[PDB]
This record gives C-alpha cells, sequence and structure tokens, in this order.
C-alpha cells in the first residue's frame, strides 16, 4: 500500500491505558498523515490485564500493531523485536512516559530524506535544567558526522534511525544482560558503521519527561556493579572505535564525566565507605584503560584531579573538594526595558561562593594561580594550578526556557565582556557584563507557545567551571508591553527569578500596567467605555478580544452583567474598550475586565 | 517574703518547673493562684490558691511582684539577682533583660548597659513595655496601678508601665543577666484602630511631662500607624488597605500634631506627608520601590588568636543581597532614587539623604541557640563608606573587625555546652538590617582553649555558628588526625593520637572514652575503653588507656570526646 515513513516502537510492561494518554495524544496531533507512520508496541510479558486492554485499544487504529513476548526484564528485547517487525523508513524509540512535538515526524523525515541521513539527531528536551545538548544542538547540520562521533551526543536513544541501516549492520540493543548506558553502545555502533548523521536543532523533537519515580533497584545502586559497567564501557570504546579522534574523544568525555566526576563534590556527599570503594575502582581504571596522554585534553582542574587520582592522594582530593565547594556565577539584572518590538536586558555577574563573597585567583610573579594551601600546591605540577593561559576563555551568554514546553534555547545576538579585576593586594576577581535582547517570536514554534511563561537564564563558563542559572533580581520588577497582538510582562516571579509572561498565562496586563481612572470616557451614544492603560510599552497594532463584568454598586447579591471588551494598542497607547452597546443600565457599576482569562483589581467604577 | 509570683489561672506543673529551679531560697518567695487546685496547693508551703491579677496583687505579701504567663520560663538565677538589684537601689520597677525565641535582638538599645537610676532617661527606660518586669507591691498599691478591667483592651502592658512611670517610678535596668523568657503562643480592622485611638488618647490625657509625651507619640505613630505604609501595603487586599488607611489618615489628622514629623527620619517623613494627603497610590508604589532593601554581612576572614576568635566582615546595602542599593547625587545632595512622578509630589528635602550620611552604624551580635539569649559583641571597629560605583550612582559599603570572648556570655551551667550564632546589625538611611553573619565557602576551624573545645563553622544554612563543648560537632573530626604520626606504647597501655590542625592555647583536660573493634571481623562485641583529650603547649592530642584487656592485631579506634565520635578511620596495629 502506502509507504511508511516512521515506525514508533514503544515497549510496555504492566502499562495501563491511562499511562499512554499523553503519548497517544502527542502522536495523534502529528501533522504527518497517520497512514504514513505506524506504532509498534511490544509488551514485555505483563502479568496483569493491561495487555488485553492494549490489544483492544489497538483494534481501532489500523496503523498500530501490538505484540507481547515472554518477559525478558527490560526494554532491550522489546525494542529489538519491534524493530524487526517495523516497516518504516525511520525508527523512533519512544518510551511510554515521553511525548513528541506536533511537527516532529514531518520535519525529521523531510530532513532525513532530503539529506539521505541514517541518523537524525533531533533536539531533545528534558523537564529539568536550563539546557540539554547545549553544544551539539547549536545549528542544523546535515553533514554532522564530519565533526566525528560527538555529533551523536547526547547519546540518548531518542533519535530517528534508518531501519535498513540498523538491519544491514546488525545494530541492536543488548538483550542478554542488563547494562548501563545501553544507548551509548547503540549510538556508538551506528557511528562506527559509517552512519550519515544530521542534527536537527531548530525544532524540539522529543520530550524526555522526568516522572519523579526512582529506579530504586539494587542493580543501579551497587557500587561494584557500577564500576563493572564503567570498565565494560571503556573496554567497548577501546575495542571497537578505530578512528583515533573518535576514540580519544570518547575516552576523554567519559573519563572526565563519570570517572573524574566522582572526585569533586561527590566526595562531600558520600561516606568514607563508599568513597574508598569507588576511589580505588577509579584509580585502577585510570591506570589500566586511560592512556596518560588523555589527561592533556583536560582543563586545569581536571588535570589536578587526574594527577592526584593516579597518585592515590584521596586526602588531597577531599580537601580540594572542600575548597571548590560552592563556586558559581549568578547574574543580576542591571537594566530591563522594552524597545520597539523587543525586550532588552543588561546583566552583571561575578564568580562567588554561593552568591556570597568573591571567588579569587592569585597573581604570583607573572602567572595567575589557583588559591591553594601550601601543602597541596607543592604536591602538584606547577602548570596545573596556573590559570594564565585560560584568562581569555570566559563565556557569558543568555538563555530562555518555555515553562510549559520545557524547551531551552540560547538567546542569540548578545554582547558580553568579562574582566579580571584586582580587588586587593594580589587577589583578582572575575567580573562579567552582558547586554542582550529578546524577540519572543524566535521561540514560538507551536501554537501553544504563544501563551506561555518564559524563564530567563545565563550561562557563565571559565577556569573549568560552568554556571547555568536563572537570571535574578532583588528589587520588584514589573514592566508591561503590548506588541503586535502579544501581551508581554517581564517580572520578578514568585521564586525571585526573571520571567516573561506572554498571553496572560500568569499575570494580568491591566492590573500590572495600571488604569488612568480619571481618564475613563463613557460614550452614551455608542455604549463604548474607554479605559486607557497607564504604564505600558505599545508597539504596532494590537486587538485582544476579551470581556468585562458589570455589577451594580451597593447591591450585595447583585447579578453580573457580561459584555464584550477589547484590549487595543494603537499609536503607542493602550486602552480597554468595554462595549455596553445596547444594554439598558442606570446608576453606578463595578467594572472588572477579563482579558485573556485574567481579571484586574483596579477597583474601576463607572456611572451610567 | 521577697518575690510574689502572680499567675493568671488557666486550666500547673509546667509553670512550676522553671520556678522550682530558682537559686533563691524557696521560702523567700510565694506563688499566688486565683478541686485539683486545692490538692496541688495543700502540698506546697509557698502556694496560695485582668481582674484576677488585681486581686492577687492586693493579697500578695512580697516586696516585688512578677506577672508570669503560661509557657514563659524564668532563668535559674533571676530571682536572687533582681531582688538584690532593686532593694539596694530602692527600685520600684526592675526592667530586667528579656529573651525571645526568634530574632537577633530584643531591647537592643535599652538592655545595653545596667542603669540603677534609669528613670532619669525619661519614659524610654521602660521599653520594651512588656508586663514581664518586677514591680514593687508597695508602689503599685500606693498609686493604685492595676490592669485595665471591664474590657479586653490591647497593649494592656503599655498602659500598666505608663501608669507606673507617670507616677514617678524608680526604675532600673538589669542587662547583665537574662531574666525573663517570653514564648508568646484583635484582627478585626475596626477593632484594631479603635484600640489604636484608645492608646493615643491615653497618652495625651495621662502623660504630663512633654519629653515623655512627644517620645510616646513619636514611637507609636512611627511603629503602628506609619508601620502599615510600607511592606504591609504589599501583603493585604485592597478592601483591607482602604479601611485601615482611612483610619490611619483620621488618626494622624485628629491626634498627631504636625511637629511629630520633625522627629522622624526622611523615609518616615515621606509616609507621613503622603498619608495626610491621602495619596495611597504613591505609598503603594513607594512600598514596591523600598521592598527588599537590606544589608547582609559576608565573612572576609575568621581565625583564632590567643584566647579569642577574630572576625573580619564586609557588607553592602542591597535588594535581597542581589544587586546594589543606590542613591543618586544631584547638585550637592544625595537623593533617594524615585520616579519624577513621585519626586515632584514630595517636599524636595524629604528624599535628601545628605544630612544622614554620617549616621551609619555597623555592629556585631551573638546569640545562644539553646538559651535564645542575645548579646552585643563589645569592642568592635567598623567603617562605612558611600562609594561612587558608576555615573552619579552611589552605593553604601561597610567593613568591620571584632573578636569573641565566649566567657563573657557564660552565665548558667547550660551555657558551657551550647551552640552560638553570630550576627551583624547595620543601620542607616532609616533602615535596620540585623541578620545572621554568612559565608559562602566551607569554613571549619577548631580551637582548644582552657578546657573548652571551640569550632567555628558555616552551618547547613550558610550562617556562622560557634560550637563550644562538642554540642553539635566532633572536635577530633574537624581538626583531623595524622595517622602517619601516631604514638603507641604497649607497656603503659597508652595510645597517643595527635591532632592535625587546631589552635591550642592553655592547658586542657577533657574526660572522654573510646571504642575498639578488630579490623577484619565485623560482628565482634564492642570494647569500650576510657580516654582523654589533652591540650598543652600549643598542641592537642587524644590519649587512650587500654591496659585491662589483651589485644594484638589491627583494631578500629573510635574516639568519643564529649559524646561526639570521630570518622577519621583510625586503625591501630
Ligand atoms: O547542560 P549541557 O547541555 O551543557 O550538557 C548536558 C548533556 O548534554 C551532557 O551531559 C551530555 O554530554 C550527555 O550526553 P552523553 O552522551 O555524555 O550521556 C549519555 C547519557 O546521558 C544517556 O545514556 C542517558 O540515557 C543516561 O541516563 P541518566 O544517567 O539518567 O542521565
Ligand atoms: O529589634 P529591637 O531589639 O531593636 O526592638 C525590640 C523592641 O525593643 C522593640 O520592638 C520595641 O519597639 C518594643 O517595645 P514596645 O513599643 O513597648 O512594644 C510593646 C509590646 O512589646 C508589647 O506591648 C506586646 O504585648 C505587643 O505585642
Ligand atoms: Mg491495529
Ligand atoms: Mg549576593
Ligand atoms: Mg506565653
Amino acid at each position: 500500500k502506502k509507504d511508511i515513513k516512521i515506525s514508533v516502537v514503544v515497549p510496555t510492561y504492566n502499562t495501563e491505558l491511562e499511562g499512554l494518554k499523553n503519548l497517544m495524544a502527542s502522536i495523534d496531533k502529528q501533522t504527518m498523515n497517520p497512514d504514513e507512520y505506524e506504532l509498534v508496541f511490544v509488551d514485555d510479558g505483563s502479568t496483569t490485564d493491561t495487555y488485553e486492554r492494549l490489544q483492544e485499544f489497538a483494534e481501532t487504529r489500523p496503523n498500530m500493531t501490538v505484540k507481547q513476548i515472554e518477559n525478558s526484564g527490560w526494554g532491550s528485547r522489546p525494542r529489538n523485536i519491534a524493530t524487526k517487525m517495523a516497516k518504516g523508513e525511520y525508527i523512533l524509540y519512544l518510551d511510554h512516559d515521553d511525548t513528541v512535538f506536533p511537527e516532529t515526524f514531518e520535519r525529521v523525515y523531510n530532513f532525513g530524506k532530503e539529506n539521505n541521513l541514517d541518523v537524525v539527531s533531533g533536539k531533545e528536551v528534558r523537564t529539568n535544567g536550563w539546557s540539554w545538548g547545549w553544544k551539539q544542538f547549536s545549528e542544523n547540520n546535515p553533514h554532522a558526522e564530519e565533526m566525528g562521533i560527538e555529533c551523536l551526543l547526547p547519546m540518548t536513544p531518542h533519535k530517528f534511525y534508518k531501519r535498513e541501516f540498523l538491519l544491514e549492520n546488525d545494530i541492536t540493543f543488548d538483550d542478554g544482560a542488563r547494562v548501563l548506558w545501553e544507548d551509548v553502545y547503540f549510538n556508538s555502533k551506528a557511528f562506527i558503521h559509517g552512519a550519515k548523521v544530521g542534527i536537527l536543532a531548530d525544532y524540539p523533537t522529543y520530550y524526555w519527561i522526568a516522572t519523579g519515580a526512582n529506579n530504586s533497584s539494587s542493580f543501579g545502586r551497587d557500587p561494584h556493579e557500577k564500576w563493572n559497567q564503567i570498565n565494560k564501557l571503556f573496554n567497548f570504546f577501546k575495542d571497537n572505535i578505530k578512528e583515533q579522534r573518535d576514540l580519544d574523544f570518547m575516552l576523554t568525555h567519559w573519563y572526565r564525566s563519570r570517572v573524574l566526576g566522582i572526585l569533586g563534590q561527590w566526595l562531600l556527599k558520600n561516606n568514607n565507605e563508599r568513597i574508598d570503594i569507588e576511589f580505588n575502582y577509579a584509580k585502577k581504571l585510570a591506570e589500566e584503560l586511560i592512556p596518560a596522554y588523555i589527561s592533556e585534553n583536560l582543563d586545569k582542574n581536571n588535570q589536578v584531579k587526574d594527577y592526584l587520582l593516579r597518585q592515590g592522594d584521596l586526602d588531597s582530593l577531599k580537601k580540594l573538594a572542600q575548597i571548590d565547594a560552592g563556586i558559581t556565577a549568578l547574574s543580576y539584572v542591571e537594566d530591563a526595558y522594552f524597545k520597539e518590538d523587543k525586550l532588552f536586558f543588561k546583566t552583571s555577574t561575578k564568580m562567588t561562593y554561593e552568591d556570597k563573597e568573591d571567588f579569587f585567583i592569585e597573581k604570583t610573579a607573572d602567572r595567575m594561580e589557583r588559591i591553594l594551601p601550601e601543602e597541596i600546591k607543592s604536591k602538584l605540577p606547577k602548570e596545573f594550578f596556573d590559570y594564565s593561559d585560560d584568562l581569555a576563555e570566559f563565556t557569558y551568554e543568555p538563555s530562555i526556557k518555555g515553562r510549559n514546553s520545557r524547551a531551552t534555547w540560547k538567546i542569540d545576538g548578545s554582547t558580553s565582556n568579562v574582566e579580571v579585576v584586582n580587588k586587593k593586594a594580589n587577589l583578582y576577581k572575575i567580573e562579567g557584563e552582558m547586554s542582550f535582547s529578546v524577540q519572543i517570536n524566535d521561540y514560538i514554534l507551536d501554537a501553544a507557545d504563544k501563551k506561555q511563561p518564559w524563564d530567563i537564564a545565563t550561562r557563565f563558563t571559565g577556569l573549568g567551571y560552568t554556571s547555568h542559572r536563572a537570571l535574578t533580581i532583588g528589587k520588584i520588577l514589573i514592566k508591561t508591553a503590548l506588541i503586535n497582538n502579544k501581551t508581554m510582562i517581564v517580572y520578578k516571579n514568585a521564586s525571585g527569578l526573571i520571567s516573561l509572561d506572554v498571553g496572560s498565562s500568569v499575570r494580568s496586563i491591566v492590573e500590572d500596567s495600571g488604569v488612568k481612572r480619571e481618564q475613563i470616557l463613557i460614550d452614551k451614544t455608542s455604549g463604548k467605555v474607554t479605559i486607557p492603560l497607564n504604564e505600558i510599552h505599545v508597539f504596532g497594532e494590537s486587538l485582544i478580544e476579551g470581556n468585562a463584568e458589570l455589577k451594580p454598586v451597593g447591591i450585595s447579591d447583585a447579578d453580573p452583567i457580561n459584555v464584550k471588551a477589547k484590549l487595543i494598542g494603537e499609536a503607542n497607547k493602550a486602552r480597554v474598550e468595554v462595549l455596553l452597546g445596547d444594554e439598558k443600565l442606570s446608576g453606578e457599576y463595578h467594572l472588572v475586565t477579563n482579558i485573556q482569562g485574567k481579571k484586574d483589581k483596579q477597583q474601576i467604577k463607572i456611572t451610567l
């Protein structure tokens, strides 16, 4: 019949139909025609009656196929079996707790088909954090495998894989024994077999939801199992990745992230029993599997960690974790205002311990050094605590997050400046300033994005530290704008962080702007009541439909009178027109406007 | 009889727990209660089982009377200290230092130094006017001073103390010992402002000396009338605001003379002017502009030296300890930053801070976490500077140095072993920020000074705490142990465990113990063994004494000094 573009494989196990409502809805709302994709659910031997109800459900959907296998224990064998019965050109591994954005299938397929891609690595979104794949999802790239294996990071399985490519190269998930980071093996095997990879960065494709339920299995908490799994992963890299630059990247990335990653604040969150266990494991892994040259790919602080790890100097690493504890960079709002159709920010930041006192580096002779106790300084190669060659590698960038979609984006076009300032004696602090503007239409991709609160954040990097935190301000900030049929309010939110409310999802634009009460005009021939807004930045033409409620003054149990109202922006002024029209009214009346589902508390009263 | 404890009857042993532990002779004080109540009194030789408080006042036979409340406690040496202070100075009222659960101060200005003749300072001496003072019974009956009857009026203790002073009360302040701990466990808007009118009318009708009237008017107009023109406006609905604002307007016009505004700071003169105008819209906006102004002190350096703990702190006026608080220079005056829509409505000098830039204060304080008593750290040095940051914007920055001698605050035996919390108090431009001293980096420093273990540290909240006596933390743990430096003598049965980093000063001998478990075997019964913490000649060490059991091999040695075990992984061969 008609060729299938996309096969969505979803493993299940004791999965109630109610737990699939959001998933099924996100698939049903795909712009792609439903006879061009298929769903392949494979049940991992459920013991309850959830499989029966799944098969009954699938009887009403011709593009949905449902199968059950003997219980294997995890979703690898369900994914593999679903893959062998899929018919689509591309396969998406969609976990049943996750959802897909409405234009994903169309955009991903068109991108993969036009560029003959074997893997489409689409922008993935996560519930928490201010970024995901910040480096890799930076621009669309149809030839991303030219960058080497890093084009597949983050190595989740939530990409679109060309089915014939998986089958031709026998790329499958491991279903013989549970392994950690199974998706890292899967994506590595794809790259090793010469996959053409494309990165689709301009549209969120996949939403990996954080459920809050814990994988509280003894398998994932066993420290001996953990380091057995890390040994297996590094031996997999060394045995199978032949291109030197790809092997060295994987060895560096994973040594830094999961091996040296236990040598910082992890040392302050664990007891000596588990520290000694995991530390001895890491020392053995560095010696046996990690070439000594890898350490030259690392930043200064990681070179110190690698050095002391190989020395077995756990006591110094513990002391260094105490000295490093709390280093951060939080941005303060210096200025915020609307100009034309955009919102402008001036921000400032400096490196601190937990937004308190200054973080310092020390100038000795002609080199800027890390402030360390003399016992540790004399134990290290001198270059490792010399920041001199790193004082020009600071970055300071802004970012935004949709509070409903959870999509995160870099705000482009910013200018920033980071200075190393001599505070006192030979101590130097790190100060930064940034200017940027927000054109909210750059981030409105789905219709739901038009009414959303947006949260603003800054990303500061330098000296090996990365601080991506929300933008904040201390004083109360409330500023409003009416820009080309968009209500916009920038404000200090309830957590003390900077937000932009578009579409009255959180705040009332009438209440936040104020009402020139003495400038209210009543036209008794047309029934129009004009209510001009006080403090608001108006750009372009705007007409927001709403309504208003009238109740007579004095009557306690008065019945409301509902009429149509309009928020109008023209000639850089804003007003609410309440259309009484033909209604017969007399006396004084309360007036409460209801624009975009928010009511004002301006105590407006009119007399007819 | 020396002291009579009046108690408003309400539903007993809880109330008597703090009373029975008084150092004064129990037959020198009595307790006045006004079927189980008979059973309780007949077994006590000193018990005698607003209107009930007046009856108990007449019938008491003690020289002084304390009006104790439920849940409120009294420190174990209060009775004998207050009586000797009053009788020797022939005092009619003893305004002893009062302790409250939360906050970093209470009676900061009044409880700063003892004053046996404090009545000469004016009516200000009785602040705070809580009913928790000691009143001479012969003076109360002489001037017929009683609690107001016939109505549940608010600020009853304000009337009571004002009646005492206006009758020439001989009052003295006892600030060197905490006397009364107040636990404290009319919301209708028309009732509130009816009661506020009563209090102000009581001032103008009964206070005869002008110096005391102007103070009481000022202190109460500032705190309870203008007190609703700040952050209060941001925490109430428009209906409630409109009601109380019109009451406050009426009370200012009808009862508060104009010359009271001259005694107010700039920001309070602004609120007074706009209140009398009825400009509620501007007071609302001003409340948004003022919100969050504070001054938090960071720690710049902290270290022990000799027998004291030294601190170096810094602060800056901020909004919520984020961006800087600014003031603006226009011509030759430092103006408060305001919108021109409000600047023009105001008398131009009410937002000019020029004459106030020499009045910044910056002082440190301490507080006991268990006793909840607060003290000012005597002998501090501080400096405040108005610095131009950019363009004509000026910020307010300060620095301070001080030291802590923990013996200055040890009064009860329970103070020897309790945590302490350090704080700073920064006033200026009408604002007052008394907040905990904070630090961002991990700070852990130890000391063994004259049989006192001391640990200054950043606690889980990021605030500076001082643990004296291993009440929360282990001295051995935070000091460190050099396992590569242990000394073991099997003949004498003595294991010498030195301490890594610690400030030792004087001679110290803390009696402790330890525990031994064989290295390898995991379910052997624990062997408890006595030990000692020794501090001598600028060095500390723990000496364990073993020679009652036989042992050979590797053992786990866990110290237990003052009930705090270490986690230093000590193994002995
Ligand atoms: Mg079907
Ligand atoms: Mg700060
Ligand atoms: Mg109480």
